């Protein structure tokens, strides 16, 4: 068997004892309101915070909304982190991840700023990649700030890894100072003792990645699909966190490697005990909460640093 | 041409100037000298420390020195660093780390103990790893304390990695919590891409490295002397620290990276623009105290989140 914190367990036996259709079984549109309601069961609250602004940027596609979270607004320039939710590239918003960006707002004390990109099937690949480059560009121009932090869960971390490489080719109006990659997709290939391990039984499964991979269509020879493919060299100092019991693991694992390989200051942590998509169920895994504070401990100071130097 | 700090610019400018004999032109005991008197020359003095302690624990072989530092010696039990000098297991003492020693335990706010070990070429290998183990078992049986953290530099990297394996299998009377191998020796062979670009005029030299390594006469298979080729699996919390500059920076790099694929969660940094030794040319070289300060806060937070359990 494999090492699994209790409170993992308890919430894994819940999940597996639920009626009603898988998410893969499932139009987008359904799937969509499935991820919303085991947020408002199994997610914390936004809990209280100073500032919180709706505005739309201009994109290439069209308007891109995003979302402003700020716990002290009257700050001097400092560093933003820019976020990128998960979901698969098919599902996921503004309201999934709330309550982990306001969070992050508290505990990192920088304005955290979400991007809702666009997402397939409706816009397959690479609309999602194009959206974040576009906006991540956009905050570097316009709101006040010294450097970026880029973050993102899952499909969002793909996103982060594959707009830091975007920027480190062709720099925005300020530099990435730091990125945060929360269990990334970074290949689309499934040759890993994880994904032999974990494919079932542990919230992301064998068949939910085969479809969200099918509507996102991507093009697995592309940088923006694939950057465990790609040269690391000249990326920020990164943080990556895997869980242990997630068929990414040994993805996420490779990529820190690599990334260390090219000479990359990398802090990797890995959640023992505990599933893919932890950051937002941290009300019906409690210790979740710690797993969420212990990274955004660290990367407060990794940014410390850089903003000291 | 490679990034190199003016400060480390100007260092090296200096060192390749001198005249008289190398260190592998001299007997053992003229190399110690050497050491002794650059130390004195480029390395800062110990300066305030409320307790430093000499004192002989029983090893294998007879007495082994350790020294004890504390700047905070009514503490309550805590964690305890061990350090294990460097100097290719063949030069090195006391007193030529003293002044690094102290800063330690200044920044990390716990005790630290350095074990001098037996020396080569009168005690080759297996000596020096023999009596770090059996140091740092006394010192988990003898001090009050309630973790060990072990470091060292260069073959003080190799002793810190060595002696984490060899408590892996068979612990001591407390946990290693923490291990802070910095600029380490994983292996014995040369074939690195490092070591042809930085074996000249960057302070470790290819006749340094072979001099030691003669006099040392380790067995090239043998665990203790070549742990990057032996499995990494349960290692505690490692914070790895390379410089650029330095011949043995890319087995530093393959090392941290085994940990990675392992699942130990590893800390990488790399003193960009600087050169192996550095922790003991803290006045030649003024930004090696920003190297040292800014590796001793990870450490420090690695421990404080180990130790919060």
């Amino acid at each position: 068997t494999h090492y699994t914190r209790p409170d993992v367990a308890a919430f894994l036996a819940f999940l597996n004892a639920q009626e009603g259709p898988k998410m893969e079984e499932m139009p987008p549109a359904g799937a969509r309101e499935m991820m919303r309601v085991m947020g408002q069961l199994a997610d914390v609250p936004r809990g209280e915070i100073a500032k919180v602004e709706d505005r739309m940027i201009p994109g290439p596609d069209g308007d891109i909304p995003i979302r402003l979270y700020d716990n002290r607004p009257d700050r001097e320039a400092g560093p933003v982190m820019v976020f990128y939710h998960g979901g698969g590239w098919v599902i996921g918003d503004l309201e999934t991840h709330d309550p982990y960006c306001a969070e992050a707002a508290r505990i990192l004390d920088m304005p955290v700023i979400a991007i809702d990109y666009r997402l397939a099937p409706e816009h397959p690949f690479p609309a999602a990649p194009i959206d974040c480059e576009a906006a991540t560009r956009w905050v570097a121009d316009n709101i006040a700030c010294t450097g970026l932090v880029l973050s993102g869960d899952s499909a969002g971390g793909n996103l982060t890894i594959v707009t830091a490489l975007a920027l480190r080719d062709e720099p925005a109006a300020k530099p990435v100072i730091a990125i945060h990659p929360i269990y990334p997709a970074v290949t689309t290939h499934n040759d890993w003792q994880s994904y032999r391990d974990f494919g079932e039984g542990h919230l992301l499964t064998e068949g939910s990645m085969t479809w969200f991979g099918n509507h996102y269509a991507a093009d697995p020879a592309d940088r923006r699909a694939a950057p465990i493919d790609f040269p690391a060299d000249g990326l920020p100092p990164t943080l990556l966190i895997t869980a242990s019991l997630d068929p990414l693991r040994d993805q996420g694992r490779a990529y820190a490697a690599k990334l260390i390989e090219a000479g990359v200051p990398t802090t990797y942590r890995e959640a023992k005990g505990t599933i893919h998509g932890y950051i937002c169920l941290a009300q019906g895994i409690p210790s979740a909460k710690d797993d969420i504070r212990g990274a955004l401990t660290v990367l407060k100071a990794i940014v410390a640093e850089a903003t000291g130097a």
